[PDB]
Order: structure tokens, then C-alpha cells, then sequence
């Protein structure tokens, strides 16, 4: 380490540093995307056993809808109504099932192999990033020194060549800052094209619950006056 | 007790048997209903711990978005939408509790205190049934008494009772017919407040579920609102190989 080492470092090193800033920022990511794994396979576990509990409960208000249908008179009304209600909530279920599907296997489980995939990434663009960078450093160094000795048998009576790895190094950096750029953009592109299709099951889920309102008007209005007997 | 008592005698019996029919199917309904109680309380049970899931997922979710946030260029603007999306979730996960609090508090509690007192009601109305059949046919039996009474006496057509005794025995006869009218309309009572009773359970049930079903159908005002911003993050992802205009810079 001496004079001339440093003040070309700090030459260098400022052109190349935001490249460090998105770097150190990518491979200090991972902590967070493994929670968000962690988080999201925890919910998808949970609701399989919702679904398992949402289709028991199904059976059951079946049975009470067919009970209500082997009645008499209007109960036999309501009876049908309700098992109208019923084939609803089992189309919902069916969408709650798909969504979870889409959960494991559109974005979890894709999620977790792409990570490794990502930390490797990162790995070689800092690699080589790091061997231009300090094989152009020391091409300077040596540029530098032959024009140091150049100029000091000269006065007692090449410059243009360090200028040029000066401007070899700044697009260099500014090529390694693009990719940089698109590789952290590209993750949360990556991780947006996995969450698309789980937010399309849900809106096709949540679209399903349209046909309840007509279902839930005609069982008000089949149950109206329970202390008299209709028709 | 002629033809025409009879006649109403086996319309009694109908309607004691469709009455009986009415109470025993009623008697017989609550396997069925506790079973709807003990499997909707297993799905509450888990919808209570889905909702906990699904806000520590959305709190994960949100520290994703926070992270694009303070990047740089696009990706900024892309973590600007993932926070759009998790602010939306939590209004579904808000109105999913409310579903859960609304299946309890609305429909499992209420149906289960309803158990007995639908049991105390059928019961009550059996016996009340069985002491007015009781008391009619009594009416019945005193009646059909005084005209065996009547018809003794009449058989002695030697006082003249025949111009003074028929008459009598007529109205005998016809009051007889009278208390058969009557035991058969007490049935026929009996039969519509069996009737009112079974309808009337499934329309205390419906009303239960009514409000329940509300919180579900409150969730379709969140469609547009996923849809949107479903757009926007697909905008916002384009060619994920290249550079964006936002990022040059």
C-alpha cells in the first residue's frame, strides 16, 4: 500500500461503487425472502385444513338442506333453497382448493428453487466483477509507474495511455452497474410472475360469491311470517 | 256413533297420525343439527387460525414490497405497487375475521342455545295436544253416554215418549255428532301448530345464517381493487431482461 496505490484506488473505487451498493443490497436480501417463504408456506398448510374443515361443514349443511326438503309443505321450499346455497359455497370451495394450489406450486415452491439460483448469481456477478475491476487496477498501476519513470529521465534533459484505461475502467463500471440493475430488477419481476397467477385464483374465488345475494333474497323471502302458514 | 261419525272419526286419525308423523320427525331432526354445529364450529376454529396465518404472511409480504421500495429506478415504483397489493389483503383478511366472528357469534352459539329450547317447545306442544285430544274425546264419551241413557229410555213407547222423547233423542244423537266435529278441529289445530312449529325452525336457522353470509358477499367490493392493481404490476414488470426507462438514470 503506498501513495500512488491509494490515490488510484480512490480513483477507481469511486467509479465503481454503486455497483458495491446493489450488490451488498441483493446478497443482504435473503433473510427477508426466506421469512416471506417461511410465512407464505405456513398460510398455504393452514389453508389446506380450512379447506378440509369447509367441506365437512359442506356435508352438513346438506344434510340439513335434505331435511328440510323431506318435510312438508313450504319447508320443502326453503329445503331446496338451502341446498342451492349449498352447491354455491361448494363452487367456492373448489376456487379455495385451486388457490391453494396456485400458492404451492406457482409461487412457493418456485420461489425456494429460484433462491439458490439467485444467491449463486449474485455470487459470480461480485466474482467478476471483482477480476476486471482489479486486473484493470493493476493495468493502471503499471501504466502509471511507466510513465512515472518516463517523466523522471525526461527532466534530466505513455501519459495518454493511462488516460485511456481510465475511460476503459468508467464504462466498464457503467457496464457491470447496468447488469447489476436489471439482475435486481429481474428478481422482483421474477417474484411478480410467480404471484400473478395465485392473485387471478383468488379473484376467481372471490368472483364465485356473486350468486350468493340472489340465493340468500329468496330464502328471506321464504321464510317471511314463520309464525303463520304460508299459502 | 253412526256412519257419518265415523266418517269423521277416520279423518281424526289422519290427522292424529300426520300430527304424531309432524312431532316424531322433529324429535328425530337433532343428530343432524348437532352435527351442522360441531362441523361449522371446526371450520371456525380453523378460519380463527387462518387469519392469523394470513396476517403474518401479509407482514412477511409487506417487508418484500418495503425492500423493492428502497432499491432503485423501476424496481422502486414495483415496490410501490407490492405495497398497494398488501394494504388491499388487509382488507380482505379484516373482512375474513369478521366472517369468523359473524359464523359464531351469529349462527354456531345461537343454534346450539337453540337446541333445547326447540326440544322444550315440540315436547310442550306434544303434550298440550294429547291433553285437549284427552278432554274431547271425555266430551265424546258423556255425550254418546246420556244418548244410551235416552235410547233406554225411549223404548218404552207406552208414556208416549215418541212425540216428546225423539225430539229429545234427535238433539242427543246430534250433539254426539257435534263432539266428533270438535275433536276433529282440535286435530286439525293440532296439526297446524305442528306444521307452523317445523317451518319455524328452519326460519329461526336462516335467520342465523343470513348476516353470515352478509360478511361473505361484502368481500366482492375487493375484486376491482385486486384487478387493478394486478394490472399495474404486470405494467410494471415488462421485459425483465432490459432496462427500463426509470432505471436510466
Amino acid at each position: 500500500a503506498g501513495h500512488m496505490e491509494a490515490v488510484i484506488e480512490k480513483e477507481c473505487s469511486a467509479l465503481g461503487g454503486l455497483f458495491q451498493t446493489i450488490i451488498s443490497d441483493m446478497k443482504g436480501s435473503y433473510p427477508v425472502w426466506e421469512d416471506f417463504i417461511n410465512k407464505a408456506g405456513k398460510l398455504q398448510s393452514q389453508l389446506r385444513t380450512t379447506v378440509v374443515a369447509a367441506a365437512a361443514f359442506l356435508d352438513a349443511f346438506q344434510k340439513v338442506a335434505d331435511m328440510a326438503t323431506n318435510t312438508r309443505g313450504g319447508t320443502r321450499e326453503i329445503g331446496s333453497a338451502l341446498t342451492r346455497m349449498c352447491m354455491r359455497h361448494r363452487s367456492i370451495e373448489a376456487k379455495l382448493r385451486q388457490f391453494s394450489s396456485a400458492l404451492i406450486d406457482c409461487l412457493i415452491n418456485p420461489l425456494q428453487e429460484q433462491m439458490e439460483e439467485w444467491k449463486k448469481v449474485a455470487n459470480q456477478l461480485d466474482k467478476d466483477h471483482a477480476k476486471e475491476y482489479k486486473k484493470a487496477r493493476q493495468e493502471i498501476k503499471k501504466k502509471s509507474s511507466d510513465t512515472l519513470k518516463l517523466q523522471k529521465k525526461a527532466k534530466k534533459v505513455a501519459l495518454q495511455d493511462v488516460n485511456d484505461k481510465y475511460l476503459l475502467l468508467e464504462e466498464t463500471e457503467k457496464q457491470a452497474v447496468r447488469k447489476a440493475l436489471i439482475e435486481e430488477r429481474g428478481r422482483f419481476c421474477t417474484f411478480i410472475s410467480m404471484l400473478r397467477p395465485v392473485i387471478e385464483e383468488e379473484i376467481s374465488m372471490l368472483g364465485e360469491i356473486t350468486h350468493l345475494q340472489t340465493i340468500s333474497e329468496d330464502l328471506k323471502s321464504l321464510t317471511m311470517d314463520p309464525h303463520k302458514l304460508p299459502s
